[PDB]
């Protein structure tokens, strides 16, 4: 029963009222294509904010610019995994949510996501949402 | 990557009867030796983070210490010189959890880290000589 620990970084990215989400690759997940916020784990010798800049820029490109960035708020959460070859491993998550705001909205996607969109904050709660990412809209009271 | 230590910490602002506990650091060791400090610590493998926070506050504060409401608050990261009793000093690299607390008692019996404990009120918080990572918090939390 492997562990391994993980603090995610993830950013809400604001502007003009609308919200970036992304659609999960089709191959991720148990249901497919749902909504999510972006993100990821911080690397060892990596200061927070700088591993939240890396993943916006591995994830929507260097294009996107930030102009605020701040610490909202944080929750954890345990996944289990199982591999392949039967064993699982168990993931703790520590996630670190911060506001964004962008000066743009020029988003290329990875592998990660085969959709984005600019979401009006009252749109939201229309969106087939990930579970963790309905947590996390609905903390900000946009759901 | 820069060659620091890090540490996720794990620490509790404490309200009871709207009083807030503050404890004093020992002047030999710690982040902040000789200073008015919120509490706190790590998170260890296969902790959740409030099992974590409980734990250090057991620990810190004594098992006689009761948290009846315990939420995720704040975040931030900050880089300090840590103190060790043997003398020495290392630069660590923290991401702090702060959680919102309330106890149902006063009751505390503080470790080796500390040598007082009080249980201030806002109007008086600013009487004491905070440290720095302590006022900054309540700073954010509006009681300075």
């Amino acid at each position: 029963n492997a562990m391994r620990q993980r603090t995610i970084v993830c950013p809400l990215i604001e502007n003009e009222g609308h919200y970036l989400l992304c659609k999960m690759a089709a191959d991720r997940g148990v249901f497919p294509g749902q909504w999510a916020l972006s993100g990821g784990g911080v690397e060892p010798g990596e200061r927070i904010e700088e591993a939240l800049r890396r993943e916006i820029r591995e994830e929507l490109g260097e294009k996107l610019i930030l102009t605020h960035i701040a610490p909202w708020c944080f929750r954890d959460d345990t996944r289990v995994k199982t591999y392949p070859d039967g064993h699982q491993e168990t993931i703790y998550m520590i996630y670190l949510i911060f506001n964004c705001v962008s000066a743009n909205r020029d988003v290329t996607i990875n592998e990660e996501f085969d959709d984005y969109a600019w979401v009006k904050a009252e749109d939201l709660k229309n969106y087939d949402l990930n579970a963790a990412t309905r947590v996390t809209l609905s903390l900000k009271g946009l759901l």
